[PDB]
């Protein structure tokens, strides 16, 4: 069965690293039937980030590339 079921209702904002301290990606083949990026705000709220939007694509690129430089 599906472990979890990703957020079926997304958001329409431009959230930033400015507000993000966490991130959980949801695919349509791991459990959910749809795919939603979960950006965890510094406000303890899970944002249903649309995989459709570039600000999301941008943040998820950085969130996948946490290379330890500093």
């Amino acid at each position: 069965a599906s472990n979890f079921d990703c957020c079926l209702g997304y958001t329409d904002r431009i959230l930033h690293p400015k507000f993000i301290v966490g991130f959980t990606r949801q695919l349509a083949n791991e459990g959910c039937d749809i795919n939603a990026i979960i950006f965890h705000t510094k406000k303890k709220l899970s944002v249903c980030a649309n995989p459709k939007q570039t600000w999301v694509k941008y943040i998820v690129r950085l969130l996948s590339k946490k290379v330890k430089n500093m």
